[PDB]
């Protein structure tokens, strides 16, 4: 088997309060507690880009053998600072990963992070010694006083895909979904994305449909042969509609597990917002470190990305799995974070667009320890490393 | 085996001559045509987008068959016009491919064409029915009185990956080489690339011989072994130097064979200028069209893009590929051209850079079996289907 063998995830130090950022917009709390879903929203400091966070999700769960052992590093995201230029460049400059190894990015909106780990699978059928490292790493921004703004966040997911892996087998059956639809994307010269909001509902659950149904009728498999769904999580709410939505004609006990598992697939998800490639994969990790899924059990994922393109694989669970994540240290990680009011983030907003830096205001001195993007010069991004 | 089934490519209808453009310079006209080794270069009339180029790259090569059977549609680019939404879906419905397909864009400079097929190859693995569309497109643009400018260019080439192969097969040698240098990058916000000319040149054959180096080690072989190489051509004579430092130690009977081969891997890519993603392939259509290779021999493949990924990987003809090529229409498409004057390439240029339409000047009643972008509205880009 092939899967995933270590995973981890990063967001910035800073988040606001979903009740306050609420008050300040002229609604009730609960639209965005209990309405959207969300209690939490990451706030980017400049001093963190998608490279720094990318390293800071991959940095504790790469070994010194890894990286003499890691054949391609690949980036998911839509939220590219180049061009031409590959973040994964960066990245594997960043982690001192061996030469010999591709490096590119990956990019379909909120999807790409699938392709990604589905083809470092391929990629090492025949190739059994290596190693990938995929990265999923993005900043939903839809600016101040949008639509969008309730489900912003920002951080990654850094998994390493091998041979025999310790958590998950990524099984044979992946199948995808494309549909031409504007319900979200962003032209060159756009800051933030255009998104009909209304549409995107509707585009994300017949994505799923139209991927589970295909993919129940290839596999033969039904609901009742799945321990958890996973969702892409653009907002909790929005992966409970789309689950609300196939789950009718499924039995009691099947009803009252994928219900279930999928609160414990959204619980880390809450406290940050949407991630976009990385919220899938995010809600892996919550899911596995939340819930109790025994060896030899089988994950259903969704897969989706604006624009359209969804996908419905599985997973099976590996034995000792548990030993393989760090839920202690994620539940540090959210916690230990420090709040802004309201009129702090937005200044953040602000300043990030711009690439501003304030060494106080980011707090450098606190990132001893972190990756963390100290500079612009010449056109070239400077990353100071972890002391 | 598995390889590239069908290949083709597509430039837009105008060049300039590069003589003309020289004078209009204040250079020695041969300083462009011995000293960087190019005649014309293309012109990108606003009508021709990433897309449309792509769409008809690959309109020619795909049967009602193909459509069924193709099961991912990978689009390398840096000339990327969404930071979200892949130009692959956009692809995917032009064409009208099945949609049960992963549609995707994969990005680092000229390098993504090569991840896209090696990647497919590794995807049908275990999926024999299935096929993959890979398209390269991108239009190289420098600016106006830049240094980069003479190198300028714009097309697509496209390829379908699948057992069988008719015209080459991949063979299990990739090796690829990441080094992690400011030759060439575009941070978002630059419409131009930002460029070290010199540096390029450096890191270009650096790359070459890293990846070279390393492939001669791991395959136990020497450039004796190979037919021909082929390079990513960003101008002729880059190949030539990239060539010629590594040939030297090679017994007059390789080094004349390989000279050989370059200049019919070049002959083509003389008449278009860099493209990008697709120089490499361009150029192998271009030896598979010039020269008169042997079932069974082998060509050894560079590719390159900055910032910096390289690599090295061999591909053998097959038996009859010589029926599955079109040279007349190639030929005929590049004698089809209209030369237009520097003046016009100017307006040209600046048309493009704002997307300012002018049915008239890019005379589009004249592309009624062609894809072209007929118009942009609330943000989204509108095609003229081939009649
Ligand atoms: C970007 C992507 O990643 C794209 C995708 O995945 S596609 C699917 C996801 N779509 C997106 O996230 C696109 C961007 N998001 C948005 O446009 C918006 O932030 C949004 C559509 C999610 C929110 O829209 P909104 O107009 O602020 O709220 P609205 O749609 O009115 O409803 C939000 C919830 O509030 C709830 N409700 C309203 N007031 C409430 C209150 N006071 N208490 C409790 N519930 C309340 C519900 O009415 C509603 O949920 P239901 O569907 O269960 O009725
Ligand atoms: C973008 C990418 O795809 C990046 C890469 O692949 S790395 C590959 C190279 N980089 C690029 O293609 C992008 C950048 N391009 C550039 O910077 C430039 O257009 C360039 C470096 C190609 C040329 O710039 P330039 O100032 O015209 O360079 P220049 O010094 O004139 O070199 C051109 C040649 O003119 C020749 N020479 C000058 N006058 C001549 C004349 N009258 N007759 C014949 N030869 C002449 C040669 O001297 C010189 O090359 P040699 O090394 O063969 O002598």
């Amino acid at each position: 088997t092939i899967g995933i063998d270590k995973i981890n995830f990063y967001v910035p130090k800073y988040y606001v309060d979903m009740a306050k950022l609420a008050e300040a917009r002229q609604v009730d709390p609960n639209k965005f507690l209990i309405g959207i879903g969300q209690t939490e929203m990451a706030v980017s400091p400049v001093n963190q880009d998608i490279v720094s966070m990318g390293a800071n999700a991959a940095k504790d769960i790469i070994t010194d053998e890894d990286k003499k052992k890691i054949g391609m590093v690949i980036v998911a995201t839509e939220s590219a600072v180049d061009a031409a230029k590959a973040a994964a460049v960066q990245i594997h400059n960043l982690l001192g990963i061996q030469p010999f190894a591709r490096c590119f990015e990956m990019k379909e909106a909120c999807y790409a992070a699938t392709p990604a780990i589905q083809l470092a699978k391929d990629y090492l059928a025949t190739r059994p010694n290596e190693k990938v490292l995929v990265i999923a790493t993005d900043t939903a921004r839809y600016g101040l006083n949008s639509g969008g703004e309730p489900t912003q966040g920002a951080g990654a997911v850094a998994m390493v895909i091998a041979h025999n892996p310790s958590i998950l087998a990524l099984n044979e059956d992946a199948v995808a979904y494309t549909e031409d639809v504007y319900d979200f994307w962003r032209p060159t010269g756009h800051k933030y994305p255009l998104v009909d909001g209304a549409l995107s509902k509707d585009a994300y659950i017949r994505s799923f449909q139209q991927s589970w149904n295909e993919y129940a009728k290839r596999q033969g498999k039904s609901l009742a042969d799945f321990a958890s769904l996973c969702f892409h999580v653009p907002f909790t709410k929005m992966g409970k509609k789309a689950l609300e939505s196939i789950i009718d004609n499924a039995d009691e006990t099947t009803q009252e597990r994928l219900r279930s598992g999928y609160e414990d697939a959204v619980d880390y998800n809450r406290y940050v917002g949407n991630i976009y490639t990385g919220s899938l994969y995010l809600s892996l990790i919550s899911l596995l470190e939340n819930r109790d899924l025994q060896a030899g059990e089988t994950i259903g994922l969704f897969s989706y990305g604006s624009g359209s393109v969804v996908e419905f694989y599985s997973a099976t669970l590996v034995e000792g799995y548990k030993d393989h994540l760090d839920q202690a240290a994620h539940k540090a990680l959210l916690n230990n974070r420090t709040e802004v009011s309201v009129d702090a983030y937005e200044t953040f907003f602000k300043r990030f667009d711009d690439v501003e830096f304030d060494e106080e205001q980011d707090a450098v001195h606190e990132d001893r320890h972190i990756f963390y993007l100290s500079n612009i010069e010449n056109n070239v991004r400077e990353y100071h490393r972890p002391e």
